[PDB]
């Protein structure tokens, strides 16, 4: 096909068209982009005296284990307390291991940081070490350090000990542990709380981001956050919601609370991690707000809403408010950032076509109350577009689509027919999900795919051309869900999969890198894609270099040539850059084959005139210079 590049553009492309989708799902928070490493770390939203309260945590030798609604507990946020008893007459190691979650990296290259908060519920005249370290499964001590404690300590008492490791260890096999002396501890009961080994962090930030994880973000180069979900947002119950204000301060001040997705949230990822990390990869928030429904079914009545409301106002207000006119912004003030960060987006709620009978009145209600105090932020409604019918008048709708890789390439026109009416639309959830177009949410057994394939990314970037082509309308584009730690999956596929060790960087993660990476501030029309066709193509300009993108989705089984005409030009680079990826249809990168497909950059001539042959199942990107 000839495909003509127009030099007038059409339109500038919105600086926020790529960016993610995060909610804690497959534990990308608690146990992914979350540093900390040990799983239940304070006992959080469990029922005392239960084995699911004892989840991630073994005893060592007899070591007699509990957790306890502690009588007098470290904090009000933090109930629960671990009661450790050593039996009489023991001796030799006795303690408590944690298998973080499904593993912990145990790497000599390594310092680590352990913490714990411990007091004597009765004075005894104990005097003895406190060992913390790592181990294998096999109980070879790999790390340890340790500090003198006495029973006479009945207030509590934090400990913070460095862990160095002698060796790395062969694989993620490995826990933290706890010991006394069983001898000298004979008899003694020790109460403890609010545990914590943190590695070395994304940035140095305390209380920060697993380094390969969030390097992993960052080198795709997103300019939007979308937080904290989707479904994570909701809760099942009013009760269980997300709050943002449960999230700040602390650590011995975050209560957790039960998640949307099995598993309780420490809430140690929380609203300030979240911004810092915003701040630390130059992205900006599109962020949610809770607005009356939960995901057991209840809406708020409308009489009901005020109190929810004013949390979102305050939770607004936490991130850009003056310092001097509320007690939220103070709190950020307090918590060392006086600065507002950026907030131009907030989300109402998530998904609220599920509740759409309620949605008109919440919707209402919250967007009055919010624009009259937040004029500059444009709102988004969750709603299916213009169904039903909205007051105030959406200035954004988010669209989230689930799909076979087919739908994708057969849907990139899907922005093409919309009125340019001053609405702008954010596709805040995308992905080709399955190849069964009958049971788009089934088993992996019936077309349910368990990693993104060279198939689905490439349909994904036939779509996102059309995103491209529509960023007049189309603001804001992301992949769902983002994250997924493979020991811990409730959904497939996931852009970035990783274990306790290692990071693998999908098909999907190419596609969305290869777009984001090199996108310039001009759309250039060119010959229209056919419509319903398996090849697309989208072409951007830097205004201020004439670096020119050409970014091509072949989402078909057949190679296809494409001849381009920059004739309207002054002038055209001589060569350009080609950056690829390919491989077979149903290729896919796992943890056993974690590079099997990724992308090649080579050097290709260029000019007024030249053709590339797109093989099937390819992504290209060639980069030239036009003026
Ligand atoms: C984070 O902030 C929210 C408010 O934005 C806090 O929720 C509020 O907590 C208070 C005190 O528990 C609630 O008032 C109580 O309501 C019950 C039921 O009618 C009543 O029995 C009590 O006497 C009291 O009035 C308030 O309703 C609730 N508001 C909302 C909007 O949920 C929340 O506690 C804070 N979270 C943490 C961990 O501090
Ligand atoms: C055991 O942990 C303690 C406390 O974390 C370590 O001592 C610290 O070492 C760091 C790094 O040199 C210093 O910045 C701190 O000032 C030290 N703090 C204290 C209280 O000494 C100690 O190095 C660790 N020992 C082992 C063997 O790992
Ligand atoms: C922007 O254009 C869309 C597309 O015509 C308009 O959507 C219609 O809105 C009414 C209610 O306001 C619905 O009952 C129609 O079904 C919608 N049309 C479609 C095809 O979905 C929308 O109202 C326009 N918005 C503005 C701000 O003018
Ligand atoms: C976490 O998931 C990884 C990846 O699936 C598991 O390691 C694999 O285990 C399978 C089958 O059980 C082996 O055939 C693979 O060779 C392993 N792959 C790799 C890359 O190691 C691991 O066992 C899981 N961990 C836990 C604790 O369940
Ligand atoms: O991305 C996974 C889920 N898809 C719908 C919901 O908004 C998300 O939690
Ligand atoms: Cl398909």
């Amino acid at each position: 096909v000839t495909v003509t590049v127009n030099k007038n553009p059409s339109h500038t492309v919105p600086s926020t068209l790529y960016g993610l989708m995060f909610e804690d799902i497959n534990h990308s928070g608690d146990g992914g982009l979350y540093a900390e490493l040990l799983q239940n770390r304070a006992f959080q939203q469990v029922t005392p005296n239960t084995a699911a309260a004892l989840a991630a945590w073994h005893p060592i030798s007899n070591a007699k284990l509990a957790v306890i609604q502690d009588p007098s507990p470290v904090s009000n946020a933090l109930p629960n307390s671990l009661q450790f008893s050593v039996p009489s007459g023991s001796s030799g190691r006795v303690g408590f291991t944690n298998e973080g979650f499904w593993g912990i990296k145990v790497d000599s290259t390594w310092t680590y940081k352990a913490s714990l908060f411990f007091r004597f519920p009765t004075s005894s005249s104990f005097s003895g070490a406190l060992t913390v370290g790592l181990q294998t499964n096999a109980g070879r001590v790999l790390a340890q350090n340790s500090t003198q404690i006495r029973g006479t300590t009945t207030k509590w008492t934090q400990i913070n000990l460095e862990l160095h490791p002698t060796a790395s260890a062969p694989d993620v096999s490995n826990s933290f542990f706890v010991t006394i002396d069983g001898a000298a501890g004979a008899g003694q009961t020790i109460n403890f709380a609010m545990f914590s080994l943190f590695p070395p962090t994304f940035k140095n930030r305390p209380n920060g981001l697993r380094a390969d994880i969030a390097e992993t973000l960052a080198e795709m180069g997103p300019s939007f956050f979308r937080f904290p979900g989707g479904n994570n947002l909701e809760g099942q119950t009013t009760a269980t919601r997300w709050q943002w204000n449960a999230t700040v301060g602390s650590l011995l001040d975050r209560p957790g609370r039960v998640g949307d997705w099995g598993y309780v949230n420490t809430d140690g990822l929380g609203l300030l991690e979240y911004l810092q990390f915003f701040e630390d990869t130059g992205m900006e928030p599109i962020m949610a707000v809770w607005a009356g429904y939960s995901l057991g079914g209840t809406s708020l009545a409308e009489n009901q809403l005020a109190p929810y409301i004013q949390q979102a106002i305050d939770q607004i207000n936490f991130v850009i408010g003056d310092p001097a006119k509320s007690a939220p912004a103070a709190l950020r003030a307090s918590l060392g950032h006086p600065e507002p960060f950026t907030l131009r987006f907030v989300e109402v709620g998530n998904e609220d076509f599920f509740a759409a009978g309620s949605y008109p009145y919440r919707w209402h209600d919250f967007v009055t109350a919010l624009q009259a105090q937040f004029p500059q932020i444009r709102f988004i409604a969750t709603t299916n577009a213009w169904n039903p019918v909205l007051s105030p008048v959406p200035q954004s709708y988010d669209v989230h689509v689930y799909q076979t890789p087919t739908w994708f390439y057969q849907n990139a026109f899907y922005y093409d027919g919309f009125q340019r009416n001053g609405t702008t639309y954010f596709e805040g959830e995308y992905a080709a999900i399955s190849t069964n177009a009958n049971d788009l949410f089934g088993t992996v057994a019936d077309g349910r795919l368990a990693f993104p394939t060279v198939q689905s990314a490439t349909g994904e970037a036939a779509f996102m051309t059309g995103l491209e082509r529509n960023s007049d309308i189309v603001f804001a584009a992301s992949y769902a869900p983002l994250l997924q730690h493979v020991n811990s999956t409730q959904w497939t596929p996931d852009l970035v999969s990783y274990d306790a060790g290692s990071v693998i960087k999908s098909t999907s993660f190419f596609a969305q890198k290869l777009f984001a990476l090199n996108k310039g501030d001009q759309y250039l029309p060119s010959t229209l894609p056919t419509n319903g066709g398996t090849l697309h193509w989208s072409i951007t300009r830097a205004s201020s270099s004439g670096k020119t993108f050409i970014k091509i989705a072949n989402a078909g089984s057949s190679a296809q040539s494409l001849t381009f005409q920059l004739t309207q030009f002054n002038s055209v680079s001589s060569t350009g850059t080609l950056q690829v990826l390919t491989g077979p249809e149903t290729a896919s990168n796992t943890p056993e084959a974690p590079q099997a497909i990724v992308p090649k950059t080579s050097t290709i001539g260029t000019g007024k005139t030249f053709t590339y042959n797109a093989p099937a199942f390819s992504v290209s990107v060639i980069t030239v210079t036009t003026n």
